[PDB]
C-alpha cells in the first residue's frame, strides 16, 4: 500500500493524433488500457501519479494527475514539462508517431522521438518503454532498450508479457489480466528504485 510512497511516476498512454487537414486527421492507434491500468495500480501504492494522455474513452483513475493532448508534439512538450520532477518514466506505446507535413498526396514528416529524447536528457529518471513485436522479439526488445538508453523494455505478443531489464535480466509473464501486468511492471520499478 506503501511500496511507492513519495515517488513520482509519470506515464504515456492512448494514441496521437495529427491533422491533415481541418475536418481529417490520421491515428496512430494505442488503447490507453495499459497505461490507465498502470496508473491506477502506482496511486494504490502510494505514488504521485502523472498521466499524459492521447484521446481515449477512458476514465482517469482518483488522484491521477491527468493531461490529455492529441499530437505527438503536444505529447512531447508535456513529458518534457514534468521529466526533470518525475522519478520514473512510462511510456505505453511501442508505436513510433508519423505526421503529415501539411495542415491543409499526404506528405508524412518524421515525429520527434519521445524515449530517444528522454534519454538523451536523462539524470536521475527510470525509462520505462515498450515493444510489440510478431518477429525478433527479444533481439528487438534489446536493441531498442540499448539505443534509448532505457531501463527496462516490456515486449508483448489478457496480455503474454515479456519484460527486459538493463542489467540484463529476462522475465516472461504467463496470460495476465492488464491490471496483473502493470503490478509485475510497477513490482520491477520498485527494485530499480531501491538498487539506486
Amino acid at each position: 500500500s506503501n511500496a511507492l510512497q513519495g515517488k513520482r511516476i509519470l506515464i504515456t498512454a492512448g494514441p496521437t493524433r495529427e491533422k491533415i487537414d481541418p475536418v481529417r486527421f490520421m491515428t496512430n492507434f494505442s488503447s490507453g488500457k495499459m497505461g490507465y491500468a498502470i496508473a491506477e495500480v502506482a496511486v494504490n501504492l502510494g505514488a504521485e501519479v502523472i498521466l499524459v494522455s492521447g484521446p481515449t474513452a477512458l476514465n482517469p483513475p482518483l488522484h491521477v494527475t491527468t493531461v490529455q493532448v492529441e499530437s505527438a508534439q503536444d505529447m512531447l512538450e508535456a513529458v518534457i514539462q514534468h521529466y526533470q520532477n518525475v522519478d520514473v518514466v512510462i511510456k505505453t506505446a511501442a508505436v513510433a508517431d508519423y505526421r503529415p507535413k501539411y495542415v491543409h498526396v499526404i506528405e508524412l514528416e518524421r515525429t520527434v522521438d519521445i524515449l530517444k529524447t528522454l534519454g538523451e536528457m536523462k539524470d536521475k529518471q527510470l525509462l520505462i518503454g515498450f515493444a510489440a513485436e510478431t518477429t525478433n522479439v527479444e533481439e528487438y526488445a534489446t536493441k531498442k532498450l540499448r539505443e534509448k538508453n532505457a531501463n527496462m523494455i516490456v515486449a508483448n505478443d489478457t496480455n503474454i508479457v515479456t519484460m527486459y531489464r538493463k542489467d540484463g535480466e529476462v522475465i516472461e509473464l504467463p496470460l495476465l489480466t492488464k491490471k496483473e501486468v502493470a503490478r509485475e511492471i510497477l513490482k520491477q520499478i520498485e527494485m530499480m528504485l531501491e538498487d539506486d
